[PDB]
């Protein structure tokens, strides 16, 4: 939109975002529950690694998050003339599912500054209004961790690291993983993200996995699962919460991450 008070408006939007981010951080600082702090470093034999997508996987897809994200994108759209209405419409449908992949084209063609977008749209979101400590989840992941069958639980996400970290802390599962592979929005206009092969190569390198046959993978994106299968991962699990992209042949199909011990019980 072309407005009367452009400068005062953008400052106001940025100032509101500043205040909300400060509140978001203060909230995290207040947490004292198990799993409320990251216990692994960032950007660091027959090793077995289980890779986990985060969004819509470690928590159930939320229309509240979709709606909050849409409102956020709407405010961004109104203030950034480089985005078309179709760009914004597609983001409304896709960003809260695909994260970095959803902005990859926009970033490559310089219609969106990734860090600016992440701050105003993503880091601004009061995720604590939706994501709460999940004890059954914690207990399931701990069960996997302690079973003696898997060496590392590794996060593998298209979100930027702070979004990913917030999710782990809010859900009370931040001490259950050994590391995090995220989509780096910071200093390239060519984002590396799933389902692209280079994202998998990054996850392999960072986790220290040597052989795809020693990898396990759970994700809600059929196409991501497909890359995993074709790379030769041992078992890929396609999470489809609502059976309303297809499931690639060879994937196990589940509707809730708590189904995991009942579909790959050998690992538990
Ligand atoms: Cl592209
Ligand atoms: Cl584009
Ligand atoms: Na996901």
């Amino acid at each position: 939109m072309t407005v009367e008070y452009t400068a005062s408006d953008l400052a106001t939007y940025q100032n509101e975002v500043n205040e909300q981010i400060a509140k978001n951080k203060a909230h995290l600082e207040s947490l004292t529950h198990p799993g409320s702090k990251v216990t692994f470093p960032i950007d660091q034999p027959n090793l077995k690694v289980f890779f986990f997508d985060i969004d819509n996987c470690l928590y159930k897809s939320s229309t509240r998050i979709h709606d909050l994200m849409q409102q956020s994108i709407l405010r961004f759209f109104q203030t950034h003339l480089k985005l078309s209405p179709e760009d914004a419409h597609v983001l409304n449908n896709s960003y809260y599912k695909e994260y970095g992949l959803a902005i990859r084209g926009l970033v490559m063609f310089h219609k969106v500054n990734a860090l600016e977008y992440n701050r105003l749209v993503d880091d601004s979101l009061p995720l604590q209004d939706i994501l709460k400590p999940d004890i059954p989840l914690r207990n399931m992941l701990l069960r996997l961790r302690q079973s003696g069958k898997i060496d590392k639980l590794w996060l593998f996400t298209n979100a930027y690291k702070n979004h990913a970290i917030r999710c782990l802390r809010l859900l009370g599962i931040a001490d259950l993983f050994d590391g995090l592979t995220y989509c780096d929005y910071s200093r390239t206009d060519t984002l590396v993200c799933k389902p692209h092969v280079k994202a998998f190569e990054k996850a392999m390198k960072e986790s220290g996995l040597a052989r795809y046959e020693n990898a396990y993978f759970i994700d809600d994106s059929g196409k991501n699962i497909e890359t995993g299968i074709k790379l030769g991962m041992k078992t890929c699990i396609h999470l489809v919460e609502n059976e309303v992209g297809q499931t690639p042949e060879g994937a196990i199909v589940i509707s809730d991450i708590l189904e995991l011990p009942h579909v790959v019980s050998d690992l538990f």
